[PDB]
């Protein structure tokens, strides 16, 4: 029975992608899903509910890197940034959801729980990076007296920057993935060997 | 008489900022402007017209760096990127206009001329950077066999990245301007001393 549960969520990704979350209604879900208006309701209370639930399934799909593997911390930092970026711009459920969440989700008071979930993602992330760079210095891989904070701001900016050039421009339409990786690596060097990122 | 011309444009920046360009109408301009509906019409045909005109005044306000000054080309590249970023996030007419143009301007077929103007800005810019980095290598300031294209993609990403952290987060709410400059400089080093940005 709960297999039909999948039917609405994947149903939903499209519905929400097709029209915004504020304008989409609970019947229209059952339509695209193929189910009866009651069925959908059975499993869920509100469309908002169906929505949080669709977002969870899709975060369980984000690959979790192994924070504790015998490699350089920056090797972990990069792999994740490269795995994750991939998922944002390849064509699975995760890329859908994020596009739903950021673009097709109004700032109403109703979408508060959506908004919160989102920021949770943003923070979970921003902090993960902050952990990796921290370790690198501690692990000797990067200059003690590296200005950690500004450093993240640097990496985090760079990411977002190329994120916006994949979607949406044709600048990395040719070989994208080895190239981004080059940019990321080159981003990581500057932490390593660049004066202006140390403190005081 | 044409001094009232200013009155509508500055009038406009607010009106368009207040409600989008698609929803704003030509009477409402005269309202905020203080002028009569006929006056506004006298100087301009369409609201779209008033709008292109508002955008021009505000691009004449973008500082043009001296492409031909006896300094390093990257000194020119940075100054401009630092002057210009400033104008996007300090509180003059230019910052208004851009916010109007990017956020509060629908993708309708009507706003085509607006859209075009915009991209013109984007291209004028992207090309300016491409000129500066080009020169640097030619001028010996950067590795011949530097992969020019990927390099810009790198700088252009980084910019956009910090642009999005000024607006909109509190991450550079403390000292922003010396810090961004640090990031930019550190961005420029990586072109200089980073393997992954050369070709072949």
């Amino acid at each position: 029975s709960q297999k039909t549960r999948d039917g609405i969520l994947d149903a939903a990704e499209r519905v929400f992608l097709e029209k915004g979350v504020g304008t989409t209604a609970m019947a229209d879900l059952a339509d695209a899903a193929g189910v009866s208006r009651g069925a959908v309701y059975g499993h869920y209370k509100n469309k908002i509910e169906v929505c949080l639930a669709m977002c969870d399934r899709a975060f369980g799909q984000i690959e979790v890197p192994d924070e504790n593997a015998r490699v350089p911390a920056l090797d972990i930092l990069l792999r994740a940034g490269m795995g994750f970026l991939r998922q944002c711009c390849e064509p699975g459920s995760v890329q859908r959801v994020l596009e739903i969440l950021y673009l097709k989700c109004e700032r109403s008071d109703e979408n508060e729980p959506l908004l919160r979930r989102r920021e949770l993602l943003e923070k979970q992330g921003q902090r993960f990076g902050l952990r990796q760079i921290r370790r690198a210095v501690e692990r000797g891989e990067l200059p003690a007296r590296l200005d950690v904070e500004l450093a993240s701001i640097y990496l985090q900016s760079l990411w977002d920057g190329i994120c916006g050039t994949l979607a949406w421009t044709e600048r990395l339409r040719d070989d994208p993935w080895n190239r981004a990786e080059r940019m990321f690596r080159a981003g990581l060097d500057s932490l390593r060997s660049s004066p202006y990122l140390l403190l005081a």
